[PDB]
């Protein structure tokens, strides 16, 4: 277990300070002048890297395709936001800006501006990628290496008849001046029956090739930038594309105080317990990825087919029994509302969680208020893509004590990895795990890691009964990968799992439960849990 | 290549206590008249998971306070009581840590359990001082063992009268171990060296007849053993600390003269720059006085004013061939002239004019570049006389290789670009601060013997960012020097040699993270950011051993 994976890119290694927000800088650069500079960095030879073709044009394209073409789909890492000695031709145009133009944006925009310089009208560009501080056989091969990037066979036979022309130029030679049967790993586009059926219509109708490479290039660029609220700069198009998982714009007045209070009192006052709401408000926000920032709470998609039908969000009678009630509350507050105000369901799926915690914490030792920032919208069914969310499904979720079949790594490295995707830190991991276990959020309400005694109460009893050494941890009586805490008198008292006992058997993490497991550190744990919960609920709020 | 992760060890992100946490305002409210009455109960209480030898966890606490504070390697300063972690038996102390959890770090609890175990057996020790903050996580021939224990107690810097009093120490808890060794002349495996080895048998044989100078010797040895990795005596919190000066702490006299106000600092830094001394001398002297710090041991630093004393003014890196003799002479004269004709009762010490000279040097340098920047300076340093320096113990502070001044000694275990990383880690610096310090020192002029190895500017004695601008420019080409002396040189496009780099800055120009952290400062219209960051880093470095003496 290497906890260094959690605190990657600290503010200590950031030379720009903690007061430097990228979104407030990149909106001040005139892209009508930057594009008149990258148009001069090329067509200007250098001694150390000669070109002598009149352009560093077909080299900037191969520096965006070879940099934003390493986007793995199964875990989302790599890609844009994440040649090496050749990105110094661009120094004579980054030094004029410095902090206002990160290296990733500069590389990719140089690629796009080259593509626009060679006589092509690209679909559009959006800035915002903040930079961190750290032979049919060949046909099936290129098909598979373009499937780890999630591009269908019409957007991978248009990239290859694309960035190899630098549009009826690559074609009209490929089975044009037909070969003598003796090129490269290409030429697959004429022999493979899958590609040959599409990359032959374009030979006589190029009009549907230009505006297919155009929108297959504005997918290799803005693939891992997230929802369309980070596309800064004035170049972004005014059009919605399906692969961004769009959400409708706010067309209704939001809710202020004296209305949030009414909603989070009504949620308490109708049926739903404390271990139901915190299981729905977490399921709808445990499908986020810090890299390739897609998913998250927003959209209100936990009511929709690709995500209400997963296994972790157990639909056996739990999830569909709470979506019906929240939907019922939504219609009652949407009629005779206190004004011209309506509430999107993507709030009650989270505003339920805050009222659930405020019902538990107020019942354990003391009352609090959980921050909740409205401004979420519900996306209809036609706007989702049930094929691209099969990769968001967590094969193993460590917070809800889920362990599905087909696990590469052991049961705790997956918890560590997931807590990295949510961009969490070790104290936040520990406090959030404790809160989820004590509150009650385990998959199918297993009494595993339920070290408290009274359910539905936000105590720190998970961190107190784990450390008490009077109990003994013997896997032997059990059968599967679960433990069992025999009391000092021999009677079984608790139960555990590989995800819970790791907090009391790893000296790097056992030092992070003694902070919350003390005697006078009850209020600190509650405040830290509410802070972590608020941070997790607000992982997909880029408008604010 | 390099491992930049060592620089940002223990970030505030992994700290569950928040950035508003100081472990100097809480551990002072610990009622150590009640914590001892709790450790004294955890001892005499058996447990099922760990039975107690004779029903007393007395000895086990001592040999757990030794196996924790007995790994203080001195050749690099790391290790010791202050951080790094019988953890299977450390949980026996949970029923005490849980009552506080916040006011009592684990290191303090372990070492205090050891001390109170000693005090519970009928032995009054010297004293205890809290304050070890918690970094969270990252046959028996004389030649057989009597030399091994001598050498493994020499990496800890304990003489042979405080290592034959620790081994007649944690074998009794004031003498019955000795009544046995010399009560029988029979012939107790790695010990009994004290009966055969002529060096040890010279002193131990004497403690038989006078078994009272062993008690105080063991008291001093134990106090030194557990309070060696806490630095100067102003971190010793808690009421238990004794009021007595010990020579191995490198003590500094208390402030007996009222300090300087803002009306006098202006006059002083309007005099240092107004008498002879250039900008390349004052910066070198201030850096040399404040580059002898060890953040893993907290001993050294600017305070004490020891750069005028024998073990410091005679090193090789602080080259005394005209540098550290024409400077100390002038600063001392300014000190005496401002002291005699003082405005009032104010009287400045000398450990200021070494540093206040540096801040005036930077204020004079970053004023011909164009800016106007005032450097923070917090007075309160005192000068330590000659009789309190222990020249035998500063030979370990000797920088075998200082990367900020292009010093390169002999017998370096690692290449020249790792010694710089180790030095920057010892000073508790971060990567941007290390980079900006390197750039500022090269441009200002601080290199050992004023070698133009790294001076990439053309108008030196001026705080520009020209080190970060001429390094990134790729019109020049880097090639090893034909003389093959571990250097480099940069030809222009024509052929004439323009610069002369070294192995300590071309790593900045050829790594992958350092290149980004240089492009941050090497841009255009990013000079004010560089000047602000350099002044901040300089102020942080000057105030390393000033924060924890105040």
């Amino acid at each position: 277990l290497n906890l260094k994976v959690l605190h990657q890119n600290p503010a200590v290694a950031d030379p720009m300070g903690a007061a430097f927000d990228y979104a407030a800088e990149v909106a001040t650069i005139d892209v009508d002048a930057l594009t008149r500079d990258i148009e001069e960095v090329m067509t200007t030879s250098q001694p150390w890297w000669p070109a002598d073709y009149g352009h560093y044009g077909p080299l900037f394209i191969r520096m965006a395709w070879h940099a934003a073409g390493t986007y793995r789909i199964h875990d989302g890492r790599g890609g844009a936001g994440g040649l090496d000695k050749a990105r110094r031709l661009l120094w004579p145009v980054k030094k004029k800006y410095g902090k206002k133009l990160s290296w990733a944006d500069l590389i990719v925009f140089a690629g796009n501006c080259a593509l626009e310089s060679m006589g092509f009208k690209t679909f559009g560009f959006g800035f915002g990628r903040v930079d961190q501080w750290e032979p049919m056989a060949a046909a099936v091969d290129i098909r598979e290496t373009f499937r780890r990037m999630a591009m269908n066979d019409v957007e991978t036979a248009a990239l290859i008849v694309g960035g190899h022309t630098f549009d009826n130029s690559f074609l009209e030679i490929l089975y044009g001046y037909e070969w003598e049967l003796t090129l490269a790993t290409d030429l697959s586009l004429r022999v493979d029956p899958i590609y040959e059926r599409i990359t032959r219509r374009w030979l006589e109708h190029p009009e549907e090739l230009a505006d297919e490479f155009a929108k297959a290039w504005y997918k290799l660029i803005h693939r891992d930038m997230g929802p369309v609220a980070r596309y800064l700069g004035p170049l972004v198009p005014k059009q919605t594309l399906l692969w961004q998982d769009p959400v409708p714009a706010v067309s209704h007045d939001l809710v202020g105080e004296a209305e949030i209070a009414s909603l989070k009192s009504q949620i308490r006052a109708s049926g739903l317990t404390v271990s139901q709401l915190v299981s729905t408000a977490w399921a709808a926000a445990s499908s986020f990825r810090g890299s390739d920032k897609r998913g998250g709470a927003n959209g209100g998609r936990i009511r929709l087919q690709p995500q209400v039908g997963w296994e972790v969000n157990d639909p056996d009678g739990d999830l569909r029994k709470v979506i019906r009630t929240l939907e019922e509350i939504q219609e009652s507050f949407n009629s005779a509302a206190p004004g011209n105000i309506k509430v999107s369901f993507a709030d009650l799926v989270v505003l339920g969680g805050c009222a659930a915690i405020e019902k538990a914490a107020k019942a354990a030792g003391h009352n609090i208020t959980v921050p909740f920032t409205p401004g979420r919208t519900d996306a209809s069914q036609e706007q989702t893509d049930v094929e691209s969310f099969a990769v968001l499904e967590p094969k193993a979720d460590g917070f809800r004590n889920y362990l599905g079949k087909g696990n590469p790594l052991p049961a705790e490295y997956m918890l560590l990895d997931k807590a990295n995707l949510l961009t969490l830190s070790a104290p936040e991991m520990t406090v959030l795990v404790g809160g989820l276990r004590v509150l009650g959020a385990n998959y199918k309400r297993l009494p595993l890691g339920v070290f408290t005694e009274a359910s539905e109460s936000l105590t720190n009893d998970f961190f107190v009964n784990l450390l008490d050494m009077g109990i003994t941890w013997e896997p032997s009586p059990a059968d599967d990968g679960t433990y069992q805490g025999k009391d000092g008198s021999g009677k079984v008292k608790w139960t555990g799992s590989r995800v819970d006992l790791v907090f009391g058997s790893n000296s790097e993490l056992r030092a992070l439960v003694e902070v919350y497991g003390a005697d006078d550190a009850q209020p600190k744990f509650v405040q830290d849990f509410v802070a972590a919960w608020d941070k997790v609920m607000n992982l997909d709020r880029f408008d604010v």
